[PDB]
């Protein structure tokens, strides 16, 4: 199956598969059961920002989520991604909804990779036909230039049981055997609105094998990334 | 047929079809018959460097070729590429040999585009299997990490009647209806060695429609870019 | 006297020293009387954006001003800036008021120089004590993180007969004898509000000798750059 | 006294003041007695490369030293620089010799810093009179465009008992009250030649209070950074 590394903004506590009993950000290494989590003070209706970083000498993957004026949540995990990921990968964003729902709106996205070659892209607006994105599932761009990862209505209300992803078109070379150091950094901003008492399910930035696709049965709590909850 | 904009390093004068009667650099807008040329101050067997720039406010496409800072050649052409290229393009390098030949060896390649969105890539080495490149024709990477656009013997001798290109995998968004300014910059370094008194044929950097392919009959003098010499 | 290259956003027509009789953007080379101008559709109270670019192979200095949802104004001038500028410079922003007035509020500023060596800075907020800026005249930063080039009261009301500049602290190496190409790009966003029927005087981005200071007599129509109107 | 954070490339084991008994790289937090070290297979006469990285979320400072076709040396250390350094710093390079000696030749240096505002500089050659560096002590640039941190003769032969440093002219803003994440990355390439059987003393990259100067008594084993060995 696919090989997945991800940072999850997990809106809904699925304590039956190991989630903590609160909204959380987490670091997922080949399993939906995060190797490290931190409590996330989710704020419906406000734009948030996530920053993600990794360095192969440090061997530490880190993420921070924040909102204007409010305080930040951070999570880190010690890992050597070279013992986890292949040499070439793709990078993307995923989101799901399930029985409960929320908008999974992406307002901007940037990524930089360096191998010692380099790759850098940034979107502050998404076009009507983003030919540099591989859109999977229900993901689509709307009339305002925003990336709606899961289905939203004509008037802006989210739908349940929706899944979608967006991958950057070009593969990324993140290691080699003559390699001295590799790094990446990513940023995205997002807007989550929900009519539900308990919004669900979440948003991820993830890194996978180049031929990755939405797995069978990855809806809801599995965030469009994993085929099961092992 | 493809839509083509290129900067050509034309080592062999094909007066047949409008080449000036000397090795030259040129700017090609939808034709092999350059809109602007300059006599090429060459140094065969030395590493040369090419810098290409364009800005949609200035409406000026420019290139400089130099050899370790010496022996400079420049060419420029006033043009609004918005009325020439489609909104989404691919960018790449091409080269050919013909009856006469030369190595068409790329040692590095970088490109940056900004729309007001941005894309930047840079290769100081080419891997044995570059998954972020679309290799076409005879193009390949060798054991020293160099990109050989045309065929070279296992001992380094160039072969004749060869054609090859390398395209960056992801499409590039160069214009948009509400655009204020768009720009791009490209750099590459090359090594041309030849056993012939009259080496041939040349190297280009080019921009094209995303689905561009080597046209039939585009070898030698046509630089792997055009179907005919109109 | 200093040596000045500047892009001016001139809100007030001073027809006795060569201004066209409307608000205009212009390119200034060692004189307040612009080498090139374009009619500027000035919109008080709306945030504007300026992009400026130069390449030494193209030899074209270009600028564009725009507002969200409105048309753009562009101006260009053909020039080899190494005939005008020293090898080392400082880059900066300037603004004035006179009998009539306006706010000269800078919200963000970025600059990139490349010498084929590079320098790049970007500010999206100015700190209360910006130790990487040389503040001259009346320039200061306010509580909102904005750079007020000319004086405003505690209520935000602009004052007349004010002059102010901000220089980036580090000298920039914009030309070098071994260089094959030199380039720079600059962007700023600005907010000009005014209670006057004819607001005045203007904002510039400029490049000057490293020890540039506000010349005596440079108020008002001279934009804080020039000692006279020759 | 100054406040110093440094990455040391230490050629000479001074075991009386805490050095391991072999050449080593180390991370120095307000003391020459490194908080973390790694054994360094130093190779005189070959160009080496150092990459340094830090991110305020991961809170890990790391460094890697490599030569062409050799194994790398890595060192890391967990630290929150917000508790160590002031908000505004200068960044620089230092080197010493003592009774024993070596060339401390810097061929290139680059630095990037981001605060969530950004600063980036890169030198692949140094000017013979660099107006954007603060040179201290014996440091100077030569006619080849290399930065000689310690003295060399007309012949290129290094001198003993030398100390020199080079700081980038612009202060850097590495933290603030409302900061969410700060990061930096640095690279330099160096050539250490020596005629001595035990070369000495070393090279550093360092971050300090903006007004830092060479401390009295900082020669030799104190690397031009510290006044004592506590
Ligand atoms: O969207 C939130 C969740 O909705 C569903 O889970 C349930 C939430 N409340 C329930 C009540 C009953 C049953 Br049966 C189920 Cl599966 C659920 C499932 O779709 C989950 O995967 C998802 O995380
Ligand atoms: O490599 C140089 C050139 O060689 C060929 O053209 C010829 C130039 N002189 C000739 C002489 C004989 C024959 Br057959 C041919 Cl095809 C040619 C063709 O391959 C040209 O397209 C190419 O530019
Ligand atoms: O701010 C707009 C202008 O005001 C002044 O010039 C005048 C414009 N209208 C006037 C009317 C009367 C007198 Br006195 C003066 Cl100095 C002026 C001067 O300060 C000019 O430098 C400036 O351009
Ligand atoms: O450059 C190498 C070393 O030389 C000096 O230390 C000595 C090393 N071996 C010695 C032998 C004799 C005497 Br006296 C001295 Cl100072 C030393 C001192 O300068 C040290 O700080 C330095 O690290
Ligand atoms: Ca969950
Ligand atoms: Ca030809
Ligand atoms: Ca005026
Ligand atoms: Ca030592
Ligand atoms: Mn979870
Ligand atoms: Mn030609
Ligand atoms: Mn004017
Ligand atoms: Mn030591």
């Amino acid at each position: 199956a696919d090989t997945i590394v991800a940072v999850e903004l997990d809106s809904y506590p699925n304590t039956d598969i190991g989630d903590p009993n609160y909204p959380h950000i987490g670091i997922d290494i080949k399993s939906v059961r995060s190797k490290s989590t931190a409590r996330w003070n989710m704020q419906t209706g406000k734009v948030g920002t996530v920053h993600i970083s990794y360095n192969s000498v440090s061997k530490r993957l880190s993420a921070v989520v924040s909102y204007s004026g409010s305080s930040s949540t951070t999570v880190s995990y010690d890992v050597d991604l070279n013992n986890v990921l292949p040499e070439w990968v793709r990078v993307g964003l995923s989101a799901t909804t399930g029985l409960y729902k929320q908008t999974n709106t992406i307002l901007s996205w940037s990524f930089t990779s360096k191998l010692k070659n380099s790759l850098h892209f940034s979107f502050h607006k998404f076009s009507q036909n983003p030919k540099d994105l591989i859109l999977q599932g229900d993901a689509s761009t709307d009339s305002d230039g925003n990336l709606q990862l899961t289905k939203v209505s004509s008037s802006g209300d989210p739908q349940g049981n929706s899944v979608g992803r967006a991958l950057f078109y070009a593969p990324v070379h993140i290691w080699e055997k003559s390699a001295v150091v590799a790094s990446f950094d990513a940023t995205f901003t997002f807007l989550i609105k929900s009519p539900d008492r308990e919004p669900a399910d979440g948003i991820t930035f993830f890194i996978a094998n180049t031929d990755t696709t939405i797995p069978s049965g990855s809806g809801g709590r599995l965030l469009g990334l994993f085929p099961d909850a092992n």
